[PDB]
């Protein structure tokens, strides 16, 4: 229960919608993508402008409310909703200005990935983002952000030119390489720790149709497939991106009915470049084993962005255990294959991704993002429906992570699960963490923004 | 030049951006998708809320500025920009609230399709719209709106449940089957004639993966393909959509270099339903001639929405000629095939679409959309780059339209070119045209919204 004059003051400054536990659209506004997170915020504040976030940030500050900030609500830690505090919901701020002469896009802090790519591709432009269209932009970009364009153009933070950000004291700041450049260093990898970002500006690149391929390998050929992949990507051009999603086979018509719901290697690849070059390049790598249900297409980039994932089903409940690898040993290959063979839910994926390329040529200390030079990412992403099966699906992800343990180092802040608050120092490393603390003490000394992979101040 | 006091009164109420002919955002804010129209407005008002629209409408009224409304800027007639007046520019009003429980979407008047179907596909939901993702939702819906889901679920207006609309006197209204139902009839097919729809509400349907195929046929086999298409669609189930676009083959690696830049039939089809049923159904319609550059895939609906068109090139300049057909005789099939062989630009398409289905089971008088009972639509959509070549490409579409004339009737308002103001009555028919003037006399008696397929009051 809140001081009547202070809410009266907040709401006086707010143009958006307030949702209270007793209102209609409360239960749905407070659900987030990770259905295992069931929290009841004291107030959801769906902001509609930079001034509204200013109002919300200050209200929460002297009311003492715990502050959750919501972009697209895809936090695998469930950070975008709180019990008993305030949700600063940016989901209605999803505008995107795109300048065709500038190759520039100014996007609001609540954009969904697909809204951004729709607007940029109106001029055949694009910049790197994640692969699932309904991910929010805010949480992905603030943690680094990678997808199909990353090997050629870098992380999302590698194409960020500025932010407009609301700091914990209510102020509005511009952060670029020429304005508040400590802050601009922290936001490019340091999550929500330093204020609410209400507008990202990106440099955009011209991306026409990309030649794309998706196929399925039996586990029989599991070794030959993954060893071919790790060897090829060691020397592959930036233009080739190639990923492995180990999963139960989706019951799609392009695959024989006999493999349906059997573990497979789903391999997806594309070529950011001339599709004829992609046609030869992709087929050079498509046949490490016998490809089942081969799909080959020249897609607009926006269609590439909307393709993931085969079967297009939205899981209710989630658990992710992820890490980086400097090299994928044949013993690490045998253990990913033995754990894949025991996947139970039809929505679970053991993803093996190769980064590197443009991401690894950016100097390490340029941004807050860690482990640029570790080129493998592995994500044991459990995803199911039935709440009574929670234990066994998280047990699957826990035990795949443990059996890989020492091969793994660091960690992507945006793949952390709710029980991994203590991974923050080891994900960044002592050096980056300790500089991030220096920025935290300066811009958020009270730690008003602590629902995130949080860096305490000092 | 305008009144300092009411300018100041408008500025005071307006929370958006203003763009003057001296502002750095002017040249690009005033360009729309049809490059052929070059118009310099006195003021571009980039609204951010409904009261913002209330202020820009009243200001134009008091000052007598000709009002253009812009949603997505895709007006084939050029209606979203004006010389010397004010643009009410909705492109920043892009937010979409999607309720999973209700299968309901609320979309602001400036949404693009790609943001809309990103928003709904986060819950495996969808409702019909166009086939190109950067088209604005506002103008498309107010004209009816058809796309991949239309034969199964009807027009975009067949799923609209209410609109929030700002009328010429500055008042804000709700129009539905329950509230001002005369107006709710008029906006469903009558364009921007009755005010600025600041919010569209829709019923959504569950649309999982959809089996999809695109392929190309030589004009050698043009006659049998198009006859099989017209014979099959007369009997096809609603779940089968099948469209033909005659064009120059794009230089894509799936096609033999021999066909690049040569006139072909690009056939695209999909099954809204079980993909295993869909594979059998698309496969039964794929071989009326030898299919080349064949792409088959099981896509998330958002990926289907993002696919058109193969090559993904945005044309600078467009001119279109379009009409309906109750029947596609062999004399017309000939005429279509011969004019397609004369296509000179690599972005020009001769579109032959089959509607019908759920579109044609809505009683004619239920909305303002005309010609549900005509299942065929053909659109000669010339699109090029060179401004010194305008006559050539405009000539191609005029003379193709006129070589079909007697087969063509009515005309989709959303496909009219800047010279076709006269076609408003033939497109609606006399009965609908007279009923719409009746509504126009009530809600826009001064014809303040006249930059549309305009319906004069009385
Ligand atoms: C299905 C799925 C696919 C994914 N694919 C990819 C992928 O391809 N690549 C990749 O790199 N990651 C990917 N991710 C991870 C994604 O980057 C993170 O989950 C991200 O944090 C989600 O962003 P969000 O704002 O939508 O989530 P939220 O839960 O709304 O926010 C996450 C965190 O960011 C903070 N935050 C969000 N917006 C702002 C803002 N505007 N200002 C300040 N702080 C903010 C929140 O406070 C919170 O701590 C994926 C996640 C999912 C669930
Ligand atoms: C590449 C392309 C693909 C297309 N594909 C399809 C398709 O598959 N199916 C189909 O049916 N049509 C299709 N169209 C046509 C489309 O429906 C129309 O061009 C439509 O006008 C697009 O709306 P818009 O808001 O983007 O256009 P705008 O230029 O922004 O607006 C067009 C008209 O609508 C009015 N208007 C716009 N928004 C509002 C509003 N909120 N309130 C009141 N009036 C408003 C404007 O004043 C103007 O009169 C396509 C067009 C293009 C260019």
């Amino acid at each position: 229960q809140l001081d009547p004059a202070t809410l009266a003051a907040f709401s006086a400054a707010f143009r958006g919608e307030l949702i209270w536990p007793s209102d209609a659209d409360y239960d749905e506004a407070r659900r987030i993508w990770n259905g295992t997170i069931d929290r009841r915020p004291a107030l959801i504040a769906r902001c509609t402008s930079t001034p509204d976030v200013v109002a919300a940030v200050s209200f929460a500050r002297k009311s003492g409310l715990l502050v959750a900030v919501r972009g697209g609500g895809h936090s695998m830690a469930g950070h975008s909703v709180c019990d008993g505090g305030i949700v600063i919901d940016l989901s209605l701020m999803n505008s995107i200005k795109v300048s065709r002469r500038l190759r520039r896009a100014r996007a609001q802090g609540g954009c969904l990935l697909g809204a951004f790519d729709t607007a940029t591709q109106a001029h055949m432009l694009a910049t790197p983002a994640g692969v699932v269209s309904h991910t929010g932009l805010g949480g992905l970009v603030l943690g680094g952000g990678f997808g199909w364009l990353s090997r050629k153009y870098g992380l999302s933070i590698d194409n960020l030119t500025s932010v407009e950000i609301v700091t914990a004291d209510g102020g509005v700041l511009t952060a670029s390489d020429t304005e508040n450049p400590d802050l601009f260093w922290a936001v490019r990898g340091g999550g929500g720790n330093f204020g609410v970002v209400t507008a990202f500006e990106f440099d955009l690149h011209r991306v026409g149709p990309v030649r794309f391929a998706s196929t399925y390998y039996s586990l029989d050929e599991g070794p030959q497939v993954i060893r071919a992949w790790r060897d090829h990507m060691a020397t592959a051009p930036d233009e080739l991106t190639w990923a492995l999603y180990l999963r139960l086979a989706p019951p799609l018509p392009e695959l024989p009915a006999d493999m349906h719901g059997k573990p497979v290697i789903c391999a997806m690849s594309c070529w950011i470049g001339d599709p004829h070059e992609g046609e030869r390049q992709l087929e050079s790598i498509l046949h490490a084993g016998k490809p089942h249900g081969l799909t080959k297409a020249t897609l607009p980039y926006r269609a590439l962005q909307a393709y993931s994932f085969p079967g297009a089903v939205v899981p209710d409940r989630i658990y992710t255990k992820s890490g980086y690898l400097n090299e994928l040993s044949d013993e690490a290959t045998d253990t990913v294959l033995e754990h894949a063979a025991d996947i139970a839910s039809p929505f679970t994926q053991l993803e093996l991704l190769y980064l590197g390329g443009a991401v690894a040529r950016v100097p390490d200390d340029a941004t807050a993002y860690p482990n640029r030079q570790s080129p493998f990412v592995t994500n044991l992403a459990a995803a199911w429906m039935d709440p009574t099966e929670d234990a066994r699906h998280t047990a699957w992800a826990r035990e795949g992570y443990r059996a890989l343990a020492g091969h793994l180092s660091g960690g992507y802040v945006n793949f952390m699960n709710p029980g991994e608050a203590d991974r923050t120092r080891e994900a960044y490393g002592a050096a980056k963490f300790e500089r991030l603390q220096g920025v935290k003490a300066k811009y958020d000394p009270t730690n008003l923004f602590r629902l995130n992979q949080n860096i305490p101040p000092s």
